[PDB]
């Protein structure tokens, strides 16, 4: 497996439970990068050096996936809702010193982090999240439009062992299939196929496959609770916020995280869902813009 | 392969889209028997028998599953739409000179049906469906909670090749924990091995995976614009009806017909197999008179 990130360190850092593994580079001010699915730490690889140049840059592998530790599960898929991850995020970031940073998420990454701003808005000065809405919205507005065009949600939430033994066969296909489909051309160009090695082997690890199902499960039940409760009780995050869509994602949008949040701006981009892959220099630019002002 | 129909023949229908198998047994007035998903026509083997004292029963295997053959189909999943079928199906009734009959069906069976009952009304003397609301109603119906109760309608109508690359590294594994999820017992156990066997060997090969995935396909797209227009016309079937369901809907069915009578059955969706004292009584009752 390559090293996309020359010159950074790397660290292994202890929480109550269990490692996460980072990236770590440049100086200045603190921001957390954050993936999500079927992805790592290593698809913030094109943006993280310019982002480094005015920032001291952490980029993380989520809790289960990557090289981070995997939590044992339980009946309400907990060590994997967003609500779980967030906490075990902040007490990384304490490890560090950080207990007051700006943050960026990508896909379940930006899950958790619009969960950290509701639950703890104290910890950030600053939040992007790329090509979502939140979990409530993307289930409040299903029909058999969406039910046909983002099937994945339903199928990766069916109890355990459904999804995972279907994976099990052909895992790379499955995998791969993903990537290129929700991307601008349906294809593998956009994405360094180092890249998509590191993506390829963490899928071929039943445990890690196992991760991701969980957090598809908690995706369908908690989380969205959790995101009722705030929408029901009116409560918007006071965190100044950027949005930032693909034309072609999968997430106006802007419209709807207006009715989450106090604060927010945002703009499109021309691109499928894979923002700091398919459009980075677009995407990094938004970014350092968005947290250096 | 077992035998589980004592007294029956065996037939290959010939139409002009392929041939459909059929177990036939008894005499008197025709009734065509239409399994569903992923089963064959072995899943009335507990029912059939009661129905032939009284019945000529035609027990057929849908276009393209268990032994029928299995027709060529396009990009808008044609042969496998519940349209396509029922005509295929009444072609293959006029070969046994069969133009006027009563119809029960489970499950995908039932799709075909009522289809054929919109489309075809003078075909049917009764009809009878088993544990199914009109593709339209369900569709209607799809937020969070039926997404994830029904999650099956929308992956194995994802295009191809995604549903059946997944479905090829374990079949049996996915056959058996459907038939066993839909059931109150939530095991096997209301199902005959012989009859568990038939469902596994047909799902084993790769070509009947695909006509599965089909027939899905078409449950998402044209079967639903075909329902879409009923629906919008307020169109109703004319035929006498029986609804029944698994207390593991009448009032659904009195939108879409205008001669419904309906009973829960003490069953998960299976009915024929988990509760076939209760079903072949209901069905005996209503198509004698
Ligand atoms: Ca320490
Ligand atoms: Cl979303
Ligand atoms: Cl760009
Ligand atoms: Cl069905
Ligand atoms: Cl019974």
């Amino acid at each position: 497996l390559a090293d996309l990130f020359p010159g950074f360190g790397s660290e292994w850092i202890n929480t109550s439970s269990g490692r996460i593994f980072a990236r770590v580079g440049g100086d200045g001010p603190p921001l957390l990068l954050l993936h999500g699915f079927p992805q790592t730490h290593v698809m913030w690889h094109r943006v993280a050096p310019k982002l480094a140049e005015r920032f001291k840059v952490i980029v993380a592998d989520l809790p289960g996936y990557g090289w981070s530790d995997m939590p044992e599960s339980d009946e309400q898929h907990t060590p994997y809702t967003k609500r779980a991850m967030a906490k075990q995020l902040i007490e990384a970031m304490e490890q560090l010193g950080h207990v007051h940073f700006a943050l960026a998420g990508h896909n379940r990454g930006a899950r958790v982090s619009y969960r950290l701003a509701l639950d703890s808005p104290g910890r950030l000065s600053k939040l992007a999240v790329l090509d979502i809405l939140p979990t409530y919205e993307y289930w409040q507005r299903m029909n058999r439009a969406y039910a046909l065009k983002i099937y994945h949600w339903s199928f990766l939430a069916q109890p355990a062992p459904l999804p995972e033994n279907l994976l099990g066969g052909d895992p790379d296909f499955y995998v791969k299939a993903k990537l290129a489909s929700w991307t601008r051309a349906g294809d593998l160009s956009a994405f360094d196929p180092r890249a998509v090695e590191h993506y390829r082997i963490a899928f071929a690890d039943p445990m890690r496959r196992h991760v991701m199902c969980e957090d598809y499960r908690a995706g369908a039940y908690a989380d969205f609770e959790h995101d009722k409760i705030d929408v029901e009780a009116g409560n918007k995050i006071p965190v100044p916020m950027l949005a930032l869509w693909g034309a072609s994602g999968i997430a106006t949008p802007l419209d709807v995280w207006r009715k989450w949040a106090s604060d927010v701006q945002g703009a499109p981009i021309e691109s499928g869902h894979f923002l700091p892959e398919e459009a980075p220099d677009q995407t990094a630019e938004a970014l350092v813009r968005f947290f250096s002002a």
